[PDB]
């Protein structure tokens, strides 16, 4: 579990990494090395972030305080750099397990095929990373979808009943959908989104 | 250049390893985002390959000695591990980059679609990769494809900031070739008389 949000809503660097070091393995669940690369690439954000809190701690104590800090020392680089550029994308993927979980637990489905992830799935690309795809990774996401498991299958996975899991999941999302709120808002307020596409 | 074949047929692990280190960027020269997953996997195997090298440069001395060694090692689960798993895997990319320099060099194309790559690429894909790809990961790779750049970029981005024409370009990847195909031919061979090849897919 996360921790929840303080009165200030500021999110503290080091327990943040830790926390959202536990979710790559998310997409391991999804049961095929189709997969592998969006785990990779959720890492790679991590470890990015680490490595620059690592430069000094105390500097980069919170994730306002990398976006401030870079800001600066990026000019006119900023905030397609460095740790700011690397957490403008990790809140997307994280935004991702966020609305797919919500939706599994909402109980969204296709009434004529309950026990596929399709409409979650696709439900969470939209509302998470579709704007920032080209046509061609929109095909590759549609063509990745072919090696999604069994919802089943997954939450079997994820895993002590699968009404529960639901429930764990439930109770996970509270602090998550949160603190991935907050990161979402910071970069309104900072102008430190991007709309390009990959 | 990758160093010459020796009389004996051994590659030095040492040397190969910062030889191929050059080639992941090969990968950024075809311009998209698209092929950084394939960057980064034929990385991981250089690195994995080095992992394991750097625990007894003297034990782990030529190709050979990898698997050599981790045969003992590791018992029935080999050639399923370690380095040998890593290059196993890496030579089916490196050889992916032989056919397809090779392929482009000696012409081929289409020309009903006069410039594009993708019969080089393809040929390259069907002749390394495609028999370990299952239906997904290759209709993945068709998709991937319609982000190849034209065939001028390419060989501008290979040399770039040299200053070379497309004539010369092409005859510096010739000359690449030599030992890089020879080295790739006797890793080939070596996983055959090994019995170190695996055909399972992905
Ligand atoms: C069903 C479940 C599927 C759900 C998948 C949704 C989640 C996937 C999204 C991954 C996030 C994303 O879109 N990333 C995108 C942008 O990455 C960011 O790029 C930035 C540069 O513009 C930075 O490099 C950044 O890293 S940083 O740390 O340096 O800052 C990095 O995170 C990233 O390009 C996408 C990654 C997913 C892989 C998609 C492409 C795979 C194509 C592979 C073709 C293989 C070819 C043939 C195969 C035989
Ligand atoms: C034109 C260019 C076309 C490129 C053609 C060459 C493609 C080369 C692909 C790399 C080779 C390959 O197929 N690798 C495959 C096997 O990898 C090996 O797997 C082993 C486990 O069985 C080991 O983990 C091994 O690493 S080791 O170091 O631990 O031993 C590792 O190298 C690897 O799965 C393929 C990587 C390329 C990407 C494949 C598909 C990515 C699709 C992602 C979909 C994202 C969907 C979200 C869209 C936003
Ligand atoms: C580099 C992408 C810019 C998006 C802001 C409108």
């Amino acid at each position: 579990l996360l921790k929840p949000l303080p009165a200030d809503k500021q999110i503290e660097t080091g327990p943040f990494l830790e926390a959202v070091s536990h979710l790559p393995p998310f997409f391991d669940c999804l049961g095929s090395p189709v997969f592998t690369p969006i785990k990779a690439d959720i890492s790679g954000n991590i470890t990015k972030i680490k490595a620059v809190y690592d430069t000094n701690p105390a500097k980069f104590r919170t994730l306002q305080n990398i976006l401030e800090v870079e800001k600066e020392m990026y000019g006119a680089e900023w905030p397609k750099v460095g740790a700011t550029l690397a957490l403008m994308w990790l809140k997307r993927g994280l935004r991702f397990i966020q609305v797919f979980l919500q939706s599994i637990c909402d109980g969204e489905r296709d009434e004529n095929h309950p026990n596929l992830i399709r409409v979650n799935a696709t439900k969470a690309y939209e509302m998470a990373l579709k704007k920032y795809h080209g046509w061609i990774v929109q095909k590759i996401f549609q063509a990745a979808l072919y090696a999604a498991p069994y919802k089943s299958d997954f939450l079997k996975a994820l895993s002590v009943t699968e009404e529960e899991c639901l429930e764990k999941i439930r109770l996970f999302l509270v602090n998550y959908t949160a603190t991935i709120d907050v990161i979402y808002e910071m970069y309104t307020q900072m102008n430190a989104e991007l709309n390009y596409k990959v």
